[PDB]
């Protein structure tokens, strides 16, 4: 008969869940005529990632400041969940289902396999009226990072799951304009792998460990810096490398002068110290290193 | 060759029509520096539903306050139409073609058959520049009610017809924010069946008959109400049932205490009287009834 | 030396006070991503009207929903006050100082004596930064009602006291756009007399008694109405007058047909019933009565 | 007793009148969902300028597009008025009272006598709630042109009359942002003399005659222009002067090169042709003429 | 395996390029507190249309006012380009790659072959974050002109290329709201043929030649016009035709009275002179000619 | 004759001047479709404070980022001025007239003498159309600090001079919402004395010296802090006083616990360090000191 997503969607829908948050937050006491605790209600979607432990990935902007979190399965069943870890930078959080039973976990695809022309579908709650599904394609890939897809709802709240035609997880859709869950015109999402890495740090550490690792250099134009080349100057100097932190790994040594980070020119030396320090461990960033030919990819830790 | 909708679209396009409304409306006389009749022009789409009588379904927000309505077929032909019935609640209206000839009516699908993953396409006039077609999927179903689809134009005016891959009618797209024909981010529409039922009441009665039918109960906590259970109180009490209005049908009897209407908890007794009274006859609502197990679906009248 | 208001202002400033309100109010629980009690703080000015009892007139939009109200005298002294009565219609309220001692009350002028060219000065808190004084003239008088004065602060919150050159009370400035304490461009205020009358009803009754008093007529065009004149029809008919409620006083009798209320034509019969029913007792409204010459002023009760 | 404006105000109030306009205007037919004649109502103030003929000066933005204009005297009396002339440039218009009787005309002051520190008061209808009076001083004078005064209402509609302490007319307040009757922050007005001149052209000609009068020159850098000086060039050249139009009067002759008009440098030659051509006859503009010392004041016609 | 666009997209991506403009523009000198040259940076997409000459079509709103334009191929390679021609009306421009080498040009489809149901995909830079691809269908065709497609990004900048399933060029997407590169809700684009014609005029003439060609008629109701029919008047008269400019071609002769231009009624005679004069040569417009049956399509020049 | 300000205004107007600033500022390069130096023009008023040296006080938001500053006297004369010092905190700056000749300096009043009822007048350029004068009264005094006056223009740019009836300087009007020269509804200004002190630091030091002077204490609840009282805790502890910086002057000694600064409670210890550190030397702030009776006024340095 007619082609439809319903078939695969009926295999995926189980592993998607609706999250009902109740929390409190400190707010300014209203001055009139036109600090105190105010109760709010957040509402999102999430995916069951570990059927046995009852691990449910979700967005940090949903579960932030939560006092009580509840989970309802697509079949109607409700559970209590407990926080386990969040990550405001990438807007990802892990919750756990208290008393998990007959749970289906989603099968995660290798996000590295993604290409642009690929079809996707997004499952979530743009307007809070219940689980809404929409389709589209992989519009852009922050590497081949990040996933950008036209399969996203206008004026809607960045829902949860991003899925391929086989009904596997290729990512969690996110809101880039936090603390404002909305749209920029197109959908952004953390690829499924970044998601898995991110998620295991939360299970293991209560959070994702920041990998702020230069090595131990000295500004360009300084004492030990000006001494060397300075032919084709302008950039961030690197004096040492002995810490062996993806530096004896990045094939980097003394004297180098990095001036790139995935395209964007690294002006100052602190420019590196900051940009490479706010990223999540396991990250795959590329550094355009200056020394007459040099550009290696790093892996935090 | 290449896959396209054009083929089926060429079978559906005939049954779609362009409606040109001209009407008058009472307006405030402008006060300056910065009641009277003002002439306006509304513009929509509609579907030929009965080829012989020349019945054309359309949106109430298009044909409301109309003095002269004209219809132009996709082939260029123009006819005069006459109103027959409208329904502001669901934003649906029926017009009739004066002198119908060589008309094609659309084949209506059973909307009950719809599932979420299904593909749809929407035909209409978002910006008045002529008949615009767009595609998408069934994003959400107010039952399996209402149809929500991503196949809807941003900042556009809720067009007319919603159609499956076989070129059958699965619904009429509507504007939830009346009297403002616009978008919320995604498309809403009355499923084709609700459409047909709605439409036949207009033909038969000049309007859709409201089925405001409780039975004849008494508030919870009252004289004849407090007398009974009150174990697990909090809700809307039901004293009688003899009227036999979907009550000797809903398997409901004296003593009951309804507290739901398709999910939303029924607080007061008038809360039922109102919510169940604004709906269209033939409706299929579900009542979470309290009496230690009870929840039956009703059918107005 | 130089002319100044400071002199008289130093005689008036004592009788002006700063009110610090703390209250709670029911608010919607915030839905995110972007009922409960929320604490607010209101802030106004007021005038000591009765030195002995410690009566302080103020604006209802200041003391509304108040849990704790405090009063600070211009000399620094703070007292606790207790509500006694409010009146949202005119935005006037009466509070009482708990433990009043060495209080100065202001001398109230007869507002009836006011003419337009007269000078005024306004004392209050437009921006909450403390007691601000401004001058101007009587721009318009809702009779010679209401007082309109240019002596009002742009974008400011309708302060409290309105005062003449002798330092007497000619009125309390009010906000016409409640619940929004702001400006329309010019200042509105309840004349001092209306203020006094209003204020004594609060002391005496806990509120100002509404004087909704027609008499007992029948719509124009009805049974007992059409029977009479109908020459120069169009208006609100009056059948009876026996209730003697400012009707055996208004020189009104059976058959009359009122069609005015201080200028504005009285269309329907309920138009009178409403307009004359929302006003405060003691009011002085004028009724353009139809019967070939008739227009008398009434005094509620 | 206390100082007040009421006294003089009671001498001026008679000569002020309230204008009630009713008109029609061509408007776009509304396109929905969201040319024809639409009826509006304008409302202003004006001053009786000629008691005998019943001449009432007012603002053009009040009486523009008027079908029926009515006048009500401060004592309550109503008359019908007829248009006589308007002038959108200065926003001034003259209406005539049909059947003038027991009229008081205002005594016009010589505006040339004005200085900045002088006190003024403004009478009008900022918000349509009736005749509102406000005070202030002469904030700026477009000569000593135009009158700018702080005696103007915020967010209000540029009322009518501007008056000194003796109750004489020093000007009519106007709206610079036509067709939007509002405030810029301070009040602008046509001085009383400009008003009188303007007004007599309307009586005499149905409008104010534009005095677009250069003489007959040739652009600077042209054939007959470059031939001469060109020492300290850059400006508008003047070839002839024989027309004797305030040129044999302005002491101007062949060869001149004007480059000023009351301060603003005259760039091109058409820059003069335009700026000096949109002004009202009788105007007093000053031209910074180049020829090594020359700057005379002109008087149109 | 799974269906995807990536395959064909990998064949098309080469012929798409990223344009980095740097230009200057005259701007008003800022007045504070709150003419000069200001440097800006524009950014777009474009398609390699001629591999050998290195012709790259793009949008005029991207390359307008450009001082330096650079081109980067999808493989990373950068070239300098030089302007060759622009066309603000249709928002199309042609640039040339300086030193073109190993270039792939796209294969252009015949746009005339397009039908509505057809699938499309759009490639561009909505938010400047790099080349973004999105899909959709042919929503409307300004003939079967113009192409309207749902394959367009919300709040995005009208990207560049519009492509069918075979990876051929069916058009360049454009911004209708210039000089504001944004969305109306749906995508507009110049069909590929109009594109090719447009583009060859730029190569050949530095611009697209306007074909403002009536013939030589006289207004309806005039001397030589009223003389004839006037039966079913109201329109634009046509006196002559001898110029042979698509008039001895349009089968038009003396006496005619055109009153249409692709639907819109031609009111006046200048209405034709203007509408048919702003269009690009080679255009295919239709004229509803009055003479009791007549409507032929023209081809500029 | 009639009362007016013109007389005294003619004595003050000379000492007021118009400042024409021309400057450059670093701005973001515009990204299109919708760092570099951009030229702007600022415009203000100022007062000649020292006739001989040609010292002209003005607002910092006028002369900030200035490359060329010009001064024009009320009589028309223009001079070049040079910066000497600015002070963004209070928005005050000092410029010097190059080649001062026949200058009149204004006579400064002792601001300490001010009371609220006093009359003021403000001279400046709200809309850039030239020197505008407005009147009013002293609405509030940040001590008897700061001067708040109703003598300020709506939506206008905080002009310059604030003057009493004798034509003496009582202050310079300022904009509290920098870098936005506008109104809050009422006028704020630095009293004339604060002005003089401020201004002499600029002459003497190129700027106003910040008097950030605690003494040398230790947080409350710390080692040397908890040791003492703690009876009626909650505040900022003070351990030492030996620095003799308005501490052996403020009658302050070891052990004290300050918790006020002109009304506002001093929560933390750094709360003092900051608030008392951003103020201008010579300041007169009051500290509510805790030790069972203690509150002395300080004088920076």
């Amino acid at each position: 008969q007619m082609p439809s997503l319903a078939p695969m969607l009926e295999k995926v829908m189980p592993s998607v869940v609706s999250i009902n948050v109740e929390g409190s937050t400190t707010v300014n006491t209203p001055r009139m005529p036109r600090g105190q605790q105010q109760k709010f209600m957040a509402l999102g979607s999430g995916v069951i990632i570990d059927a046995d432990k009852g691990y449910v990935v979700t967005n940090n902007h949903v579960v932030d400041n939560a006092t009580v979190i509840k989970v309802q399965l697509s079949d109607g069943r409700k559970f209590d969940a407990k926080m386990v870890g969040k990550d405001p930078r990438s807007d990802i959080a892990l919750i756990q289902i208290q008393n998990p039973k007959n749970l289906t976990a989603i099968k995660m695809a290798d996000s590295d396999a993604l290409r642009v022309g690929d079809y996707t579908v997004a499952i979530g709650n743009p307007f809070g009226l219940g689980e809404t599904v929409t389709s589209g394609i992989v519009s852009a890939l922050g590497r081949s990072n990040f996933i950008q897809t036209d399969a996203a709802i206008n004026r809607g709240n960045a829902g949860g799951a991003l899925v391929n035609l086989n009904g596997e997880l290729i990512g969690i859709n996110t809101a880039i304009l936090a603390p404002d869950g909305g749209n920029i015109g197109i959908g952004f999402a953390i690829p499924s792998n970044m998601v898995k890495n991110l998620t295991s740090q939360m299970v293991e550490y209560g959070q994702v460990k920041r990998g702020e690792l230069g090595i131990m250099g000295t500004e360009l134009n300084s004492e030990l810096a000006k001494a060397m080349k300075v032919d084709a100057q302008r950039g961030a100097f690197v004096s040492q490398v002995l810490p062996n932190s993806s530096a004896a790994k990045a094939g980097i040594k003394a004297g180098d002068v990095i001036t790139s980070l995935n395209g964007k020119p690294i002006s100052s030396f602190a420019a590196l110290r900051a940009q490479v320090g706010t990223m999540p461990v396991g990250s795959k960033l590329t550094l355009g290193l200056l020394r007459d030919g040099k550009q290696v990819n790093v892996n935090l830790e």
